[PDB]
């Protein structure tokens, strides 16, 4: 399984595998956080940092808030 980590708005597409038990949370965690400074979301729909993972989802990491 592999996961593709990217910023908010930072251009980063990395094709990912996966596997079977994984979980958007875990793969999260996986680059030391959690999804905590940043609303993880995957195919353009948000998500909770319990949220399994699936299609191979990248992993956002970096404050990823805004005041529109």
């Amino acid at each position: 399984k592999m996961i593709k980590v990217k910023v908010i708005g930072r251009n980063i597409e990395k094709e990912i595998e996966w596997r079977e038990g994984m979980k958007v949370r875990d793969i999260l965690r996986a680059v030391g956080f959690n999804t905590e400074s940043a609303i993880a979301k995957v195919n353009g729909k948000v998500v909770l940092e319990d949220d399994e993972v699936k299609d191979g989802d990248f992993v956002e990491v970096i404050p990823v808030v805004s005041g529109g």
